[PDB]
């Protein structure tokens, strides 16, 4: 408890001790920063007054890893799991069976990306503890997760960077009030976020000889696509060409590119990023609904898209990195995709003379289940993070 915290403190560098002191004074804004820091430009990240703070605190946590799986407790907002409603008010004592089952239906068969610093407890909160929400998380952290106990009373810091699944929910009572206790698990996934260099090494390791697994026709067609053939190919797909104006030559190229993507399937759970334009979600740059600075437009977007399916007729390019790019400066929707191990796809940026950087291509006709949508501020512009899973 407190004694652990005083022991673990000795393991910290002076800079890490310094980061922890700031955290105690500024926990809220640092945690918030730790959740969205990787979505900005590299130069915005390096300039941020809380960036050195992030790195140091990240490092401190990694110096105390657990030797076995451990359960942790913390309260969470239901909106985190795409339940955009109160389970019950603070004044109310009961959670109805209907509201319980509505929450169950919402979280069922979904994976939820969790990120950023979080204060946890090893003990179930009781009669005299802070209970901010009606939703209590009981999450199993795997062996080797960093965990930093520290004195302020005593708290424990973790850094979330994984998907969670909710295995079971139960209605419990603490101090004459109903809560939903959620038993959750960690599903791991490779997520490079802003570390594009490490993502490149992984990509090149896994796709260096991808060309040599391709037949000559497959190789020629993939080459054609990357040399600029994608415009005609994808417009044909977007425009419903196979149905309304068939082109067998194009159909043949499409088939070969699809077979090439299935040739060396994504070897692990992978998170990728796409800065989406308005037309991917049935909008335009001048659509009033595209103004996410107005809250009713975020609600309307979530109402249409959250919990729903999105599919692309075209081949879909994504990145192993989450950072913003000037080419995408005016895009407001960041698509954050989990790609299950064994899915079609290829790191195209592993091909010697290819101009594209950090790029993973996904198969045409791909479908994504949107688990959860978040908003964030990018300067004055509100932007959206769409937490999606490729369903192959
Ligand atoms: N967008 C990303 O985050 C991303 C990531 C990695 C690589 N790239 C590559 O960067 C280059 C330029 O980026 P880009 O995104 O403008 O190229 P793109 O070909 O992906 O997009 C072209 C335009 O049409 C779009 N579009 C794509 N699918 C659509 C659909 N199903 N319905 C309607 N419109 C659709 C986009 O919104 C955009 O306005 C491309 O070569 C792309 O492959 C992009």
């Amino acid at each position: 408890e407190r004694k652990e915290a005083e022991r673990i403190e000795q393991k910290l560098e002076r800079s890490e001790k310094e980061a922890l002191e700031s955290y105690k004074k500024d926990s809220v804004e640092i945690s918030k920063y730790s959740q969205t820091r990787n979505y900005f430009y590299d130069y915005q990240i390096e300039a941020n007054s809380r960036e050195k703070e992030y790195k140091e605190l990240r490092n401190a946590i990694s110096k105390n890893k657990i030797d076995k799986p451990m359960y942790v407790y913390y309260f969470e907002s239901p909106e985190k799991f795409a339940f955009n409603k109160v389970i019950r008010t603070e004044n109310q004592n009961e959670i109805s069976l209907e509201k319980f089952n509505e929450f169950k239906e919402t979280i069922q068969n979904k994976l939820f990306k969790q990120d950023g610093f979080k204060d946890i407890s090893l003990y179930e909160p009781g009669k005299g503890d802070e209970k901010p929400t009606p939703l209590l998380m009981h999450l199993k952290l795997p062996r080797n997760t960093g965990m930093l106990p520290y004195t302020n009373n005593v708290s424990t810091l973790i850094e979330q960077g994984y998907s969670i699944k909710i295995d079971k929910i139960v209605r419990i009572v603490i101090d004459g009030k109903h809560y939903i206790k959620a038993e959750a698990s960690v599903v791991s996934s490779l997520d490079f976020k802003d570390d594009v260099s490490k993502g490149d090494s992984w990509g090149k390791a896994n796709y260096n000889d991808w060309s040599n697994k391709l037949t000559p026709n497959e190789l020629a067609d993939v080459n054609d696509y990357m040399r600029g053939g994608y415009t005609a190919i994808n417009n044909y797909l977007i425009s419903n060409g196979p149905v309304n104006n068939p082109n067998p030559e194009l159909d043949s190229k499409i088939t070969n590119i699809e077979n090439a993507l299935k040739r060396e399937p994504i070897p692990t759970n992978l998170t990728v990023y796409r800065r989406s334009g308005p037309q991917e979600f049935g909008l335009t740059l001048t659509s009033p609904e595209y103004d996410f600075n107005k809250l009713e437009n975020i609600d309307a977007f979530k109402s249409k898209w959250e919990g729903q399916a999105l599919s692309y007729p075209n081949f879909i390019s994504t990145s192993i990195g989450s950072v913003n790019m000037s080419a995408f400066a005016k895009r407001k929707i960041v698509l954050r995709i989990t790609i299950p191990k064994g899915s079609p796809g290829a790191y195209l940026s592993a091909i010697p003379g290819y101009a594209g950087e950090y790029e993973v291509l996904l198969n045409h006709g791909s479908k994504f289940k949107i688990n959860k949508i978040d908003s964030y501020k990018d300067g004055t512009i509100t932007k959206l993070i769409v937490d999606a899973t490729l369903i192959p």
